[PDB]
């Protein structure tokens, strides 16, 4: 019962009030996630907005704004001196990452639109974002909604593995939550950027499998580029979560696909994870994310496949698609289990 | 309290699009596009896009934001106004001050708010994107009482100095309505000074309008070369919150007090803070002008506190005006 295109005076002034008042909400819902209030309203069901401000060294007039942003909205609800979680906590808070990777982590380049949209701008460094607040906000993206996937995917693989390379690695913690799954395995993530690496090493040291798991800088799209090339004949599984969108445009995919198969030809099971272009869906009817991620990805002149340009690529590539799973609900997004 | 799982994906979903939304409407304004819905009631995406020289597949999620909360719908290329796009199209200055101009104060929630961090230049904001979204608050919101106010000063001014002259286009407006009128223009800022100047020499005014770079809650400490003294009208708008806290605004109201002696009339229009409205009752940019100054440590007054503090000031409020509707602002003629 949505789509009118004719409204009182009244309903246009609520409803344009509210895209006002819903970007303040929106930004405090990434903002209250890092600060930890969204987790004692989620533990704790309430709390005191004064004793909140002062335990966590607060200022105290910012963070009683910062609730009553959350409050414009129905995400919570706020009662004297206390906050309680309102009708709309649970759904804001399970997507909370996606606001954070919203807000903190891509402000900077939707806030950029009149400079970003603009042809005689957009060459060389034209954008910016915060990597560390993506980085962020990916750690939680990745365990939500991607790993039951992930794991079922480890279940089917009918193979014990032995060696796992793992594609843009980032904080490492996919290959530490394999390490344990598989007791004596051993790992070797792959990065482009330099933090990944240390971020991980640290975190990987900080759990007890330094032993085992190394990384390495290097280009995934041109794998057979880096000085690793001679270990990676001893790898039985390949992963890459959250980063095949880049391998594109198609035939850099197909070549990508190509190469790290000959670079990994002992491999038996790839597992590959993304989100993807939609199709047809309408404006009116968006979900969460899907607008985030096509929009900003158009921005930065970044190709994003849909799902069928990912399934009529793999041939060519020369993978073999034998298990195809969808993730609930980040848009349309995918785990594919290839061969 | 109590709805569906669906009705609450949708909210959020709601929630999340407005993000983009909102900042959406700033860059249309600001790159053509609301201007032209206005007018043809309709526009062609990819017209547009080559008309402007625009990467059309980011115009077009610029479109599909803003078609994602009905201000516009699309019929393939074809975007048409749609069933909020007059009140978005009316308060496009405000989502460009929230986003353009604000958007890396609100971006950093998590960096500002922790105490220790709040020292020197902990924020940032877009003074050129600032700049260019007052200009049209100024405009929409202010003139109407601005213009009324002018119209019963009960006499015609000679020279008027206008504190915050940011553009110059007060002085500018004032001189196409009084031709004789001398103007003054104080800001703190050199970009204000040399944009203004610019401005007032391009259009012929270079002989009435001048200006200097000062502070004015330290009007007093600016030197101005005695011309204070001969100024009989004073304006200053959307700035008089920075006087504040109470005991810096009575100083700095008996500091212009004496700076001019010769004022007879000062025009002050700011928005002020509310109380008590209910949060799901917000109207528009309330929310974003409080929170905001709450987050760069910046006092708020109420409109009591204003009326309050006027006499020990040295200044009699004999007219004020409400403005329709800027959160809760007003415009007082001080004498
Ligand atoms: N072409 C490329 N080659 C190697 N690494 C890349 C890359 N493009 C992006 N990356 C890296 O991939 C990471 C994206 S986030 C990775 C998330 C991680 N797979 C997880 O699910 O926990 C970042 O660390 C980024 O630096
Ligand atoms: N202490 C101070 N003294 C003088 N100007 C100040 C100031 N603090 C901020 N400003 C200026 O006040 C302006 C705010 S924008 C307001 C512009 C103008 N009053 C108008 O009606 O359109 C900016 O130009 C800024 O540089
Ligand atoms: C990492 C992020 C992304 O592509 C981006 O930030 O540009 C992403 C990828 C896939 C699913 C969710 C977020
Ligand atoms: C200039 C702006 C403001 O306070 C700010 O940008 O910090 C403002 C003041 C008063 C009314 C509207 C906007
Ligand atoms: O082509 C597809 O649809 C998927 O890429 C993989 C798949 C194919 C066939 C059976 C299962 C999975
Ligand atoms: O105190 C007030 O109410 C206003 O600040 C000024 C005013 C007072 C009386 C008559 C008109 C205006
Ligand atoms: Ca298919
Ligand atoms: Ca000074
Ligand atoms: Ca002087
Ligand atoms: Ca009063
Ligand atoms: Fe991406
Ligand atoms: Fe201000």
């Amino acid at each position: 019962s949505h789509m009118s295109t004719e409204v009182s005076e009244a309903q246009a002034r609520r409803a344009v009030a509210d895209i006002f008042n819903s970007t303040l909400a929106s930004s405090a819902i990434g903002a209250a996630w890092e600060l930890g209030a969204l987790d004692e309203l989620r533990e704790n069901g309430k709390l005191d907005v004064s004793d909140f401000a002062v335990r966590h060294d607060l200022h105290e007039p910012a963070v009683v704004g910062m609730f009553t942003a959350l409050a414009s909205v129905g995400i919570v609800r706020r009662e004297g001196a206390t906050v309680v979680v309102g009708p709309y906590f649970d759904e804001a808070n399970h997507h909370r990452s996606l606001f954070h990777w919203l807000n903190q982590g891509s402000g900077e380049l939707f806030r950029r639109m009149p400079q970003v949209l603009p042809n005689e701008n957009r060459t060389g460094k034209f954008y910016q974002r915060d990597a560390g607040a993506i980085s962020y906000a990916c750690r939680e993206i990745s365990e939500r909604y991607f790993d039951p996937a992930f794991w079922a995917a480890v279940d089917g693989l009918g193979y014990t593995p032995t060696t796992v390379a793992d594609l843009g690695s980032g904080s490492g913690e996919r290959l530490i939550q394999i390490a344990r799954r598989f007791p004596g395995v051993r790992g070797l993530g792959v990065d482009i950027a330099d933090g990944a690496i240390a971020m991980a090493e640290k975190e990987v040291a900080a759990k007890g499998f330094g032993d085992q798991i190394s990384f390495v800088r290097g280009d995934a799209r041109t794998i057979d580029q880096v000085s690793a090339r001679g270990e990676f004949a001893e790898v039985d599984l390949l992963t890459c979560f959250m980063m095949g969108h880049l391998f594109w445009p198609r035939e850099n995919c197909v070549q990508t696909l190509r190469k790290l198969r000959a670079a990994f030809p002992n491999v038996r099971r790839f597992l590959l994870g993304d989100a993807t272009r939609t199709v047809g869906i309408p404006d009116r009817e968006l979900p969460v994310f899907t607008l985030g991620f096509e929009f900003g990805h158009d921005m930065m002149g970044v190709y994003l496949p849909t799902l069928d340009e990912w399934d009529g690529v793999f041939e060519e590539g020369g993978w073999r698609c034998v298990k195809k799973h969808a993730i609930d609900s980040l848009s349309v997004s995918v785990v594919f289990e290839l061969e």
